[PDB]
């Protein structure tokens, strides 16, 4: 259960990840989208603030990847990228499971 | 990142998940281990307390999954299952990255 | 599986020792003993490695670490390289087996 | 250091591994080749024990394939692979010619 801003921020971080793994710099349009524009439930289900907390993490991870890159700091760059990647897999998984619409349909009548 | 109590609790929850997914009940020793015994970092790396928050989330998801198998509510016994599965993949991925030993070795001499 | 906690500790220490021995350093006395560890059934029916097989190769690695050190003092350059190559290949093997055994993502089935 | 029997059994086990990763069967000629006939370095008996282990894993993998046990098949495959990588690294190190040569004069 993402909100629109969160889905837009997530997809922006997934694109930022791909460019950073290809050494590329980030367009300022993308840099800002990466940054964007109660915390724990009773069941254990994730909450909107939990989602925003992880997306804010990702934004900071991205700042760290670029700083490590631009200083040639290599192994630290990869530990950040692997943390980012694991977060994005997690958020992408939750986003798809809740937004998916085929699985709401029964068999043909 | 992970301490040993947490690694142990994660493993028990993974094992609990597999039994619950194949409709079994949980042994007493596993029902105990899945319970065990701020939150944000400046760089975005997950923190011990974030890890423990999700492990507690998972224990409450496991309690709800066990109930909906005695409450007959088949449908939400699977949204809980899918939330627990995605959490376990995430924690397992972080735990495997930290504990990995082959990455600590250089290339051949 | 087959790794116990003492072996995982001995294997980390040997990996640490390996690098120090590759960057010319000597090993502190603490680490020289962490590499020995503390203190039959060597083959299994299926071929899976056994605890005793792991322990024998960790002990071999300790002897290799000792041959490496001694031959670094005596500058035996060509001795040192063959020992280092054997140690490296053992540590990669033990590290791969330890990782596979401890790996927790592979324990999880497909999404529901 | 390997002997020629071991090198031949190792190459056959490397071949057998690839075919099994493709669900294919093993010609009897390969199956038989896969079976064969203080300082810390590896010894020839240690080499043979691991080649013997690999034959036993291959039997377990084939049996786990035929009987459809997929999770078990891949755990043996992972163990056989790690053994093969290890024996191959050692055999390649001992036999490698180019690393013996200095830089151009």
């Amino acid at each position: 259960s993402f909100n629109q801003n969160q889905l837009h921020q997530l997809r922006a971080q997934i694109m930022a990840y791909k460019m950073l793994a290809r050494g590329q710099p980030l367009p300022d349009h993308l840099q800002m989208a990466v940054q964007g524009k109660y915390f724990q439930s009773g069941s254990g289900e994730i909450t909107p603030a939990a989602i925003q907390k992880m997306l804010d993490d990702n934004n900071h991870l991205i700042q760290c990847i670029m700083d490590s890159q631009n200083k040639g700091k290599t192994s630290e760059c990869s530990q950040y990228q692997q943390m980012l990647h694991t977060n994005l897999v997690y958020l992408a998984t939750i986003a798809d499971s809740n937004q998916n619409m085929q699985s709401l349909l029964p068999a043909p009548p």
